[PDB]
């Protein structure tokens, strides 16, 4: 699935991420825009053999199984796949985990580098919430 821009940060608001662990809805919104232009079905693979699932770009080395990264974790407890679904749910659920590891929001290399400093709430901008 596609979002919306409005649509997912809608989705997000509803499953608890606007303020988690301190940080606001657009935070959220621009790492799913810059890692994934908003697609579920997103996958990327790393030079190291993961891959990359979903909305959020979330890595097959420590947070959920494909069967074909090893020496890997699954620490979300999940098959990679659900990463890719319409539903955001798998994707949330993780990605508090990897939010609450140590390092916030710089988990993800595009957040750091496109997001972080910049005027995040322009994400939600307009946005019936
Ligand atoms: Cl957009
Ligand atoms: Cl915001
Ligand atoms: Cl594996
Ligand atoms: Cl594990
Ligand atoms: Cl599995
Ligand atoms: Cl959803
Ligand atoms: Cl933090
Ligand atoms: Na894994």
């Amino acid at each position: 699935k596609v979002f919306g821009r409005c649509e997912l940060a809608a989705a997000m608001k509803r499953h608890g991420l606007d303020n988690y662990r301190g940080y606001s809805l657009g935070n959220w919104v621009c790492a799913a825009k810059f890692e994934s232009n908003f697609n579920t079905q997103a996958t990327n693979r790393n030079t190291d053999g993961s891959t990359d699932y979903g909305i959020l770009q979330i890595n097959s080395r420590w947070w959920c199984n494909d069967g074909r990264t090893p020496g890997s974790r699954n620490l979300c407890n999940i098959p990679c796949s659900a990463l890719l679904s319409s539903d955001i749910t798998a994707s949330v659920n993780c990605a508090k985990k990897i939010v609450s590891d140590g390092n916030g929001m710089n988990a993800w290399v595009a957040w750091r580098n496109r997001c972080k400093g910049t005027d995040v709430q322009a994400w939600i901008r307009g946005c019936r919430l």
